[PDB]
């Protein structure tokens, strides 16, 4: 049984913690619920840590007093199809293999499933660790609670004696690096300096051996990623997000200076040896748009190349951990701003961006966002009870499962079937344009080998490569974004029509050049 | 927002509560969750109650940390 | 066996932290957790049928007991 | 009304039958239930048949005393989509037409449906009899009971006056031959010599006119294919299976000498004129793995060609009726062992194998097989009754329809939804790799005409054809096998990754050779 420790003794040194803890809704919650600090207290000085106290990062540290939120969070939505490859005719991107050739995602890119699995799914996907990690057997794939208890209680490592990234099966890649983990867990929150910079007090950084880092990590999406454990107030911990919003001064709503002021973020920094070490961003309001934007954004989390000279940008560069914090129509400029692209297409040779799940930047400017609606209103609403204490559902999932609480409460004019029909109208229309964009991208891509072999000039091929960049960006945004246009249907339509225009322009350029060659 | 009270000072006069509280699973649960004893502590001796402290009997006093049990009960 | 085993059993979850239901009610609302876990040989309809056999028989004898008490009283 | 005959009179001659009948569970079942032998008894001698007795092969001969098993067997699963072409984007093999070009399956290959229809579906498929046979009208497609009563009660023949295989509609083929029928019916069990060899006592053989043979056959999957009608004990009758297990000494479980001994097969031979004629294999145990392996295996049942010299192998050769009895990683060696391949690809010219539904060989070595689980545990379990005499369901179908009896009885830790999610995880992952394998196969195949036309050398094209054999085998195994990886997920993954590796190797070979040609 837990025995409380004297917090006043801690506060003698930890004045930042005192200022947060004594004022918020955890003022009565004793340190012993999350910290074992006995030897620390005996050995610390006001500036030297002495023995390192133990800090619990497991979600069950909160489940003791918040069982409803924890149980809601760990629910597995079995209707969210697991391990479902996106590069197939019945999923999001039927021509993905042709279009993404040259990039690691070609090895496997599945649809997302429930949050409980994020860290285990990161470890086992074919593109990440060369197939090194697997579930202990194929039955463990169902065990959401097990994964939450710890990735290593449900996974095996094919070679505990080595820590190099290598292929254990032929059709895998080793794309994982330490930055990835920041959107899967925050178990490393005290062992990682802001941005993953090298730092005397950080065990791990952008340049760590990712297999060794992986082995130290256990829990998905810790409760404290959105809730300060000391004040219990709303916050973000993701360095890339704080960097965009605060260091670069872009604000929480870059298109809306006023909302950015009302719903802003205060960067708080913690030191080690009186040097800045880690930071968090306290939110003015419990704003789920910004909380979910810790992960559901377009980012760099990988090495790449410079647009100016083609040279390598490695994990050591700050650009390897970057939130663009730009919508689809400002993205190309945001990537020029840091002089960066992701990969060269295997068939066309074009320099290309790689886009990832940009839900937060897509949602900006939509009708719902402009009316003050936030991700949680549709994806984690208040529970409705005939008799009971209301709490917030933490099972983040499609609103189709709770249409009464996620839609129909605001849209009193509709039945559930009518609201579903409205969603499907947008998704059907958007998907048709994604498929047409892919058709035109593939037609262009198929012409590059024909053009090269017919002796078309480098100058014409380079003009086509420049068109490929844009045709790709304006398409891939939408196969990456998970709402199939719903979050911003007008923007999806305008962007996908732009992609098609760029491809058609490239196809016409290449066909005319091939025909001129054959005529000579 | 609740502010914790000094439970040790309570125990100087409440040895019977001390022996139960310090040992069970509520050893970290501060008295302020269920008692308003500010004026009591100002006026009491070990042999004289002084002002009567207030004790909460409402089930919501438990529902803050045990929402699942409470919600299942009130169905 | 104790009252809570049939009237406030542990909740069964595919994924989650177990807690004890505090909705004290007939086991007919949660037969999986209140009976069928101990009576593996039975389906839900069979267990309900066993309860009703007892209640039907008992209620018949209560009614007959009232008939005779009423006759005496009159 | 039936009148019993004196069996002792039969047994005077039929000592093998006496030894089986008097000892098993049909010792009380009189011969008249299945045989009309009056004129036979008057005219036979101890070695000459005299007048041929009539033998009932219809399933209703058993339905009189076993109505539950018969009624369960003839059930139609309407959820098993009928006539559903596999070569489409929403089915098993989206790029099948390109990959299989040159083979008769390109004309039509539908998903399997309920067993009642096997013989009628064999007769009407577009690849089999040139479109000669059709249902009497499009309504008869629903009539499972009718088909069981007899194929010719529900089908028509476009030309009863001719017996040649020819096309009656332009996009059909005439791939059917007498060996096919052995996996659709055993109505010919007394008219077919072991392996379909020429034999004085056989009306039909591998070299018969298949249209004339077809017309003599009526019933699908006779009850006696798995149950000896005389002893009622478990058996197989399929010659190709007995040949692999017994004549070639490979055993019932070729990877497990011990299990093969405990669950073995005894070949029993019947003679005509004191020469060997037909055989059955009595099983030591009622082992559905071996019973279902009469049909759910990879086989040859067709003419083909020799790997060594390219020469024709016709229906007259024993190789035209062959069970390879090899898993996917031993198959290439098994086909080298008989010096055989199936077809030349229409675009690449490569010699290729054709794989068919290898469920039995895939199941070997899986976690379930290694734990003593058999096909019937998942596909035809005991019926569960509140009050009643238990019997075995004979409606062979997906376990999704009876998860309580097919899975959850062994997997007490799971709900139905969790067990379904585990199956879908494997199927989703496997299908994604099948689609990626097809993408790489198609990319290679598309390069052959480009390479030929650019003047690439025969030596390079032949090296690529050798890679095509392997890329094809390691892919097609899995579009042929019906569980979409579930029967052996690790094997599917290893094989599909091998297919992709082979294609990538071929693509690189051909691209480099085309580029060198263009550079000269
Ligand atoms: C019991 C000993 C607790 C543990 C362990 C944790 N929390 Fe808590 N929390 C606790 C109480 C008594 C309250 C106040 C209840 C009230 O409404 O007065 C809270 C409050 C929260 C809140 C709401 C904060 C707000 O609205 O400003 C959050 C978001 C919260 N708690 C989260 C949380 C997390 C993430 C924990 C694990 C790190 C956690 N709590 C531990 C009691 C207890
Ligand atoms: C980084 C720590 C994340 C934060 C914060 C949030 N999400 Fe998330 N989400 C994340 C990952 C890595 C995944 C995929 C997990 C996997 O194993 O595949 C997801 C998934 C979702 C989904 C899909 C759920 C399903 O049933 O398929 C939804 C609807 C979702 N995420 C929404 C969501 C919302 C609304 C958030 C703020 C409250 C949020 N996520 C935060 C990574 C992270
Ligand atoms: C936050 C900015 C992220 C970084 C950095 C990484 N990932 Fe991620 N991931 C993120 C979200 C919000 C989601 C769910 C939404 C979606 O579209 O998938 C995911 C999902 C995954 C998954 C499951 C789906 C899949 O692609 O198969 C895997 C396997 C995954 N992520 C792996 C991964 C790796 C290897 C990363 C570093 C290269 C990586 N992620 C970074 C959010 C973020
Ligand atoms: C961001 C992706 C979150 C994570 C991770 C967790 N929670 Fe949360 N929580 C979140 C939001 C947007 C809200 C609602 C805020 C609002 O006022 O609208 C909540 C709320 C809470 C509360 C308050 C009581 C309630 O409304 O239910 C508690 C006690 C709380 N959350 C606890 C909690 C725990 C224990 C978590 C880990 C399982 C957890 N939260 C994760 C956003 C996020
Ligand atoms: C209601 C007005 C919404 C708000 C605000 C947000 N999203 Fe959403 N989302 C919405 C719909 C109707 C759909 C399609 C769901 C369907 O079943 O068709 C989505 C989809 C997602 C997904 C994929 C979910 C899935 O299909 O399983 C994700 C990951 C998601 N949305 C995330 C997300 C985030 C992070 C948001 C705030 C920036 C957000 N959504 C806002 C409805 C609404
Ligand atoms: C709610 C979770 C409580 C906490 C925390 C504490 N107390 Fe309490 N106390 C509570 C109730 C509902 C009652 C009524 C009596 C009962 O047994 O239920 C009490 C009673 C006391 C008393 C009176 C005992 C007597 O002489 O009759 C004292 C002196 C008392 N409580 C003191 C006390 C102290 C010092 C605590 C902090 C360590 C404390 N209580 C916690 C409810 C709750
Ligand atoms: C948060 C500040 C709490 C308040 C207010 C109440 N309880 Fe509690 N309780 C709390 C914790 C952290 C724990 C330990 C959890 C663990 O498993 O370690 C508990 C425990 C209980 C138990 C179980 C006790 C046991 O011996 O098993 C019960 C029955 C319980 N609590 C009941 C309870 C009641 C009736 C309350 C109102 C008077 C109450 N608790 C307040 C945290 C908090
Ligand atoms: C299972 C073996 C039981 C135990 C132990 C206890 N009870 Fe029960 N109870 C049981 C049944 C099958 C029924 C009939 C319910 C029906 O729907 O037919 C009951 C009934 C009650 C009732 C009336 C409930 C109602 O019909 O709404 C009460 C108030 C009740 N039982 C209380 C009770 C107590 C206090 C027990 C421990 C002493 C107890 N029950 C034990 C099954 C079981
Ligand atoms: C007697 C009629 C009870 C009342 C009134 C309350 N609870 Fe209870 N509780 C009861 C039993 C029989 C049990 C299980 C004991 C066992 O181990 O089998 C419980 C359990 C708890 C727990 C422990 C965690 C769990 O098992 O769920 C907690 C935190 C708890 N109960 C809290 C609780 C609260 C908040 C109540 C008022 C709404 C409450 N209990 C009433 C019996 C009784
Ligand atoms: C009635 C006159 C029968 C006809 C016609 C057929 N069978 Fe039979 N069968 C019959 C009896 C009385 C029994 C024994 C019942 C018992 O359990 O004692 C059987 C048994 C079988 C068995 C089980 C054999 C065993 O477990 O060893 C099978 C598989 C069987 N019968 C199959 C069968 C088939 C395929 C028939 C048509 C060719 C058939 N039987 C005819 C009674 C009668
Ligand atoms: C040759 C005589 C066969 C034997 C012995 C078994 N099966 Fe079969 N099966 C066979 C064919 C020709 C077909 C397709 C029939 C058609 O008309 O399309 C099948 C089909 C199945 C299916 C699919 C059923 C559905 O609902 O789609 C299953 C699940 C199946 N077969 C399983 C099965 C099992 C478990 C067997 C041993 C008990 C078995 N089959 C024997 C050919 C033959
Ligand atoms: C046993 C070794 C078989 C031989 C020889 C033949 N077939 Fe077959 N067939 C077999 C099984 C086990 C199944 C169901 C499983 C499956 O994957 O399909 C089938 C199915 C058919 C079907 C229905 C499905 C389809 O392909 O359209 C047809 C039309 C069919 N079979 C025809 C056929 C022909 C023409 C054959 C000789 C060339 C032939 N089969 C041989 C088992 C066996
Ligand atoms: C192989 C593909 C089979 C065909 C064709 C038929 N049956 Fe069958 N039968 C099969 C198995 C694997 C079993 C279970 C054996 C075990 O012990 O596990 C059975 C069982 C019977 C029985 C025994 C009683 C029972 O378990 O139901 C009978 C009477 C029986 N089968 C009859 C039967 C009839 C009449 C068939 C044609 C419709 C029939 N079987 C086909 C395997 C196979
Ligand atoms: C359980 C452990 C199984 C054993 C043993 C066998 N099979 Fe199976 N099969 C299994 C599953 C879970 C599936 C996928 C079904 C789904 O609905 O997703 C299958 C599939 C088949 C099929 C196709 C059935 C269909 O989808 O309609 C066939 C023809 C089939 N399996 C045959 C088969 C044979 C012959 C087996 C013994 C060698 C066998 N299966 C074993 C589960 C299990
Ligand atoms: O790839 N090495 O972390
Ligand atoms: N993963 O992005
Ligand atoms: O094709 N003649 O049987
Ligand atoms: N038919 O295989
Ligand atoms: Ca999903
Ligand atoms: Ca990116
Ligand atoms: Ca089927
Ligand atoms: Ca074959």
């Amino acid at each position: 049984n837990l025995k409380p420790v004297d917090a006043m003794q801690c506060f003698d040194c930890h004045t930042q913690i005192e200022d947060m803890h004594t004022v918020g809704k955890h003022a009565t919650v004793n340190c012993v619920h999350c910290h074992d600090a006995t030897e620390h207290v005996e050995t610390a000085s006001s500036r030297r840590m002495g023995e390192r106290p133990v800090t619990r990062m497991d979600l069950e540290a909160c489940a003791t007093c918040h069982t409803a939120q924890f149980n809601s969070f760990v629910e597995v939505r079995h209707e969210s199809h697991p391990r479902l490859e996106k590069a197939t005719p019945t999923s999001r991107s039927p021509m993905f293999d042709k279009l993404i050739a040259g990039h690691g995602f070609a090895f496997e890119h599945a649809e997302p499933r429930s949050h409980a699995f994020m860290l285990v799914d990161h470890f086992v996907v074919d593109r990440a660790y060369g197939g090194r990690f697997q579930f202990k057997n194929w039955q463990k794939v169902t065990d959401g609670m097990g994964a939450v208890r710890g990735a290593w209680t449900v996974l095996t490592d094919a070679d505990p004696e080595s820590s190099d990234q290598r292929r254990f099966l032929s059709q895998t890649a080793t794309a994982a690096n330490p930055v990835c983990l920041n959107c899967k867990t925050q178990d490393h929150i005290l062992d990682w300096a802001y941005m993953g910079d090298e730092h005397e007090a950080a065990k791990w950084s952008r340049t760590s051996e990712v297999v060794e880092f992986a082995r130290d990590l256990n829990h998905p999406l810790n409760c404290f990623m959105c809730h300060d454990p000391h004040s219990a107030g709303p916050r973000v911990v993701r360095d890339g997000l704080i960097n965009a919003v605060v260091d670069r001064g872009l604000g929480t709503y870059p298109h809306d200076p006023v909302k950015s002021e009302q719903q802003g973020m205060t960067k708080v920094t913690f030191q080690r040896g009186r040097e800045d070490f880690r930071a968090i961003g306290l939110l003015d309001t419990a704003d789920s748009n910004v909380m979910c934007a810790q992960c559901h954004v377009e980012y760099n989390c990988n090495p790449g190349y410079q647009l100016s000279d083609g040279s390598r940008v490695g994990m050591d560069d700050r650009r390897a951990n970057h939130f663009f914090w730009a919508n689809v129509f400002d993205y190309k400029e945001a990537a020029q701003e840091i002089d960066f692209f992701d990969f060269r297409h295997a068939t066309t040779g074009a320099a290309l961006p790689k886009l990832q799940h940009p839900e937060a930047e897509t949602f900006w400017g939509s009708v719902h966002e402009r009316n003050g609606v936030a991700c949680a209103d549709c994806h984690m609403p208040k529970v409705q009870l005939e008799n009971g204490k209301v709490y917030t559902s933490h099972s983040q999932r499609t609103p189709r499962d709770m249409m009464g609480q996620a839609c129909l409460n605001c849209h009193a004019e509709w039945t559930e079937d009518q609201a579903l029909y409205a969603i499907d109208y947008i998704k059907n229309y958007t998907h048709g344009k994604i498929v047409k964009s892919e058709y035109w991208l593939a037609k262009m891509i198929d012409l590059f080998p024909v053009a090269k072999r017919a002796g078309v000039s480098e100058d014409v091929l380079n003009q086509a490569r420049e068109l490929h960049y844009d045709a790709h960006l304006y398409w891939e945004w939408w196969t990456a974004e998970n709402s199939v246009g719903f979050h911003n249907p007008d923007q999806a339509r305008e962007s996908l029509m732009t992609s098609i225009s760029k491809s058609k322009e490239a196809v016409s350029l290449l066909n005319d050049a091939i025909d001129a060659q054959v005529a000579v």
